């Protein structure tokens, strides 16, 4: 639908903005220095899974707006699979739904949404060019957000955690060594990571102005009279970005 193809390319430009504004580089950009990996508009099968295939022709979209050579199969399932591999495909694309992957023929590297995802708003938000100290908070420590706060780890931040599930908070305390986040005692962040399918899950207590909220959770963390008090920098978007990074992941 003509209608529906502005909207995506719109949003994927403005999450691209909005990229550039906080780091200085787009989402290709962050993608080829986080994985050290670039595009050669490869092949890029996209397979409809039984689990109507609107997702498929938003992936069509989204591919295509990072310049790969991307097509949706006319069948469904194996014997969509099937189909890309005969037209040679050299990267499968394809989402049930707990998980959502890329394969690489050619190499034989796959990529998982949850972890890809979590990795680069991870990255985005570590890649503020106005932060003023290496705090960073994590709300969220699941499929998502851990591996963005093990990132986080890895890359030499002083990494606050949060997750309403103590279990959770306990292991990625225990495995990661992050600083447990107390919402009772709270401090001020510049650089905050959410990943959690909840909304308002970031106190007030806990921003500072013009502070970079990084986030692929659904609904947003923040609500919108929050972030405009604080003129809060988010980078928020449904998709497009953790697909991205998925696929410069595999390459
Ligand atoms: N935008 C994208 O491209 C993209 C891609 C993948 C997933 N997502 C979204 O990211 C979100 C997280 O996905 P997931 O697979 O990690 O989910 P998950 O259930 O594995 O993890 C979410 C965690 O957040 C915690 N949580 C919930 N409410 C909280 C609160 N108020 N304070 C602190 N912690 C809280 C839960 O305990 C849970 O452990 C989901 O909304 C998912 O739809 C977005
Ligand atoms: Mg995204
Ligand atoms: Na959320």
């Amino acid at each position: 639908t003509p209608d529906d193809l502005i909207n995506i390319n719109m949003q994927l430009q403005k999450a691209d903005s909005a990229v550039q504004e906080v780091t200085g580089l787009d989402i290709k950009g962050i993608c080829k220095a986080l994985y050290g990996t670039f595009s050669s508009s490869e092949k890029v099968g996209i397979v409809p899974v039984t689990s109507i295939g609107n997702f498929s022709a938003s992936l069509h979209a989204i591919t295509q707006y990072f310049g790969f050579d991307s097509f949706v199969t006319d069948m469904p399932d194996v014997s969509g699979y099937y189909e890309a591999v005969q037209n040679g495909a050299e990267i499968i694309l394809m989402a049930d739904d707990r998980t959502f992957l890329a394969h690489n023929l050619k190499n034989g590297k796959m990529a998982n949404n949850q972890p890809c995802t979590g990795i680069i708003y991870a990255e985005i938000a570590s890649r503020y060019l106005k932060a003023d100290s290496k705090d960073v908070l994590v709300v969220g420590l699941g499929k998502v957000g851990f591996p963005g706060a093990e990132h986080l780890v890895q890359k030499d931040f002083r990494v606050y955690g949060y997750d309403a599930d103590e279990t959770l908070l306990e292991r990625a305390t225990s495995n990661l060594g992050i600083i447990p986040f107390d919402p009772a005692n709270p401090k001020k962040f510049s650089i905050i990571f959410e990943a959690t399918p909840c909304a308002n899950t970031i106190p007030e207590a806990v921003l500072s102005e013009n502070c970079v909220l990084s986030t692929p959770g659904i609904p947003c963390a923040i609500s919108e009279e929050l972030r405009d008090k604080y003129e809060v920098q988010l980078i928020a978007e449904p998709l497009g970005i953790g697909t991205a990074s998925m696929l410069y992941s595999v390459l």
